[PDB]
């Protein structure tokens, strides 16, 4: 996108001390990592799974069985969620902008203390309900060179065996460590507002 | 698209209340989850449509006889639908706003009020009537992993199999429940202007 | 292409009342649908093309027996010859202009009359010759699940199988319909002019 | 590419009146159809060439005999010849009236008659030797559905089979008689020149 | 992107004399590298990986033994944490001047020494680092036509042989050459400074 | 790239006489040449090369040893190596304009030459040992049909057969030719600074 250097700014300037190291984090280790790289790396994950049978419609039922969702596909909306409360806040900070001028450090005064303080907190939630979805889902943050399928119409157990294991672990440890950092930014920031009002 | 920025902005600045909010809705999770990620998951379809059968063309019709209209094709033709009188009236009001200067809140004063209303009744007409497409045509918003089929030229009753059929489900009851949403959110702009008029 | 809203900017100001409907009904509902929909229906075309037989070379010759020219190549053919009689206008209408500035709703006086009233009569006819080859070359709207092929090398009658052929039906009926109701709109814009000068 | 519109636009201030005609023509009819529509019809040339033979090998030689060089690379190549001519003269013509305003119908008057009749007569004949080419090459503007090959290492005559010859051969006709058309254009260029200075 | 011009414009203005010169090799011999050539030369990495078996799954787990993160990977990863310390700096240099010109070559006076030196300081450890990881994963930057396998499911020992070893054997070599040169460069700007202040 | 314009003007500017006809023969006739016809000439490079044998992993070390370095992306490296010395120079002259207008021909005065004269003299000696190994490492500027291999694992001689040959060797002449144009070139502008300096 062309205008990604418009959006990018006009949030930059719409934020606190911490809020920018946050952009920072977000955009260059998380949706350059996720296009650049990662992306590239689930390419085949369907194509060169690999299961040790003749059964047909085998492989296409463990596949799904074992992968309903795909990793890039997850941390692509987990991209999108975590985005738009900061968006939105943004926004309402040019409008309030607005009104002012119509009559460069952010800082939370009034009504904006309802809204800056829920978008973190939406923030904080949507991380932790992600990365409890890629623990739950996935058994962990390793991924396995063998499944083993026994769902309908594979005979008994079948041994299936994923495409690049372990460059798909590398990328996952990646984008949980970086979200997680995020999430530890993000509370101290309710640290810097919960000491200046409630203390 | 480069110009993307000019008309989301132009539109927003055309927009009432919650007008605003449903501009976000229908860009950032409809148009971006339809192409980040829900293209990419139907991209191998027919490819992947595995039939245990030995008979040519089995497997070509009988895709075609369970998948008559792609989710992906028929979401992007919804989008265009429900995108077109929104934009037609924000130029109209654009057009309205150059009468009144060649002589930032939207107000529906006159002749506006026969075109918003249109366009906001044409929107809930359009969404309603994907909606009950997408139920009617796929028997519900699951997708089976199995499909029996029995047109010619298969013998007797063919069994087949879909690919990645819960990814599927999962951007399904996604899709279809923001669209409930926009609905949700329209009539409510309808409810505030018919107790303005005629209330 | 980042220009788009530049020329089709540069289209919509120098054009009549009913031209700009004209304007929305060609981009929006026959560009975006070929390109952003149409386009992926017909990638596999010949790739998935199934013939029952076992001669080397009888799959060439049947699908290009059946399928001289592709529906949306043909539709880009279309596309680009109705679009050059509007541009070509509106950039005489900018020189019309300039002209008489070097000295916002465009009005037909003097020679723009034999231009606008030929590139109108124009539209219609292309319209009507893409829409005649389209039903002569294909016997009509509807694609069929089987052909029937004699063609040289095929040993008597081959069977094959058309890919995807109720979504092309789909989008042929829609194409066909678009560009029908574009006709009666340039009909209307002829009836204008023409209770004007010769009435 | 987003300064098409630039180029476009500086190469049309410095024309004739019948080099404005000329543009339209190259780039509409031209290199649009060669990118939007005829590129893809090529796109699978090699790989659904087909030979009735069981010899390693024997595939690769007949396709390399039977097109040595693609069509589309063919009127790439063609594109670039006579696009270089036309934008040389147009810069030398901004340069020349840099000098003037450092002191809009473009005229010849001094040295830009030997620029802009060599430019015009290098034109025609880059088009006839593309077009020369094109049919000593590929001995008329038919594709034929099958070619018989003898070349080693396969074995006596092969039968071979090519791919979409009947829309391949459609594109010829359009491109070759697109080229007269633009021939017969540039002659005429000459036409009007010769007869002011030499007449 | 279309913003390139702007943050490498952006970045060479914040810079002292031997900074702009690391700006060239990092964006035109590493990143243009990278991008224009080295991308699909590992196009194909796994597709034509191919070992000497009858065994389902030995070549997926001998090509994830031997290419656990693949080198174009490697090179992105390594590229995303040279920049950032780069462009945070730089970005520290315009909120600097911002606050003078509220009140062009960059000298370092105050607090800029502690980013500046640590900035450059990172740098050298992040390119080491990935220096040092290319050569212990790879055991050298020399790729070996074939690779012996024993992993589970493979039995006894399996030959399998790479894609193109020759090929990004070469591009390797010159990868890593030019992050040696770029550590050479940053360590002059260590002398340069380290002998204004601390000599 | 959006801002070829911008990069292509800037060093247009900044250049001699002759130095502006070399900007056109390395972008018309070498850039273009290379992203539009060349590159998809060698897409299939590895994928149509045949060879007569039945021993696992023949193929992929007999199409490294005859295809080390592939044509596309040594030319693509040339490109590259050509274009800095330009792009430094230029750059340069920039920063000069810069100082006098602080305190349009371009022409040599003082420490303007040993850069001009040693850009030029880089450039040549960099298309010189592109051109050297381009013929050493690949016996002439003819691509074969056949080639015999007979490394490990081969059985003693291997036939194999080259995807394109002589659409491969029209385009390998092509490149050859121009980049002698450009060495020509490159020397009268060292014989035009030679004789004002030294003689």
């Amino acid at each position: 996108w062309g205008t990604l250097q418009t959006i990018l700014g006009g949030v930059n300037k719409h934020s606190t001390s911490i809020g920018k190291i946050w952009l920072t984090v977000l955009f260059i280790f998380r949706i350059m990592i996720l296009v650049v790289a990662a992306k590239e790396v689930w390419g085949d994950e369907q194509a060169d799974f690999v299961c040790n049978t003749l059964q047909p419609g085998c492989k296409n039922v463990c596949y799904d069985h074992y992968f309903p969702i795909s990793h890039i596909r997850l941390w692509a909306l987990q991209l999108i969620f975590v985005s738009t409360p900061a968006l939105l806040v943004a926004m309402h900070v040019a409008y309030r902008r607005h009104e002012k001028k119509r009559k460069q450090e952010v800082r939370i005064e009034g009504s904006l203390w309802w809204t800056y303080t829920s978008s973190i907190f939406f923030r904080v939630i949507f991380e932790a309900a992600f990365m409890y979805v890629f623990y739950v889902m996935y058994d962990g943050f390793s991924m396995q060179r063998l499944v083993k399928c026994n769902a309908w119409p594979c005979p008994n157990t079948v041994d299936c065996f994923v495409s690049r294991p372990t460059e798909k672990t590398v990328f996952t440890v990646f984008m949980i460590a970086v979200s997680g950092i995020c999430i530890l930014l993000n509370v101290t920031e309710l640290c810097y507002l919960l000491i200046r009002y409630c203390s």
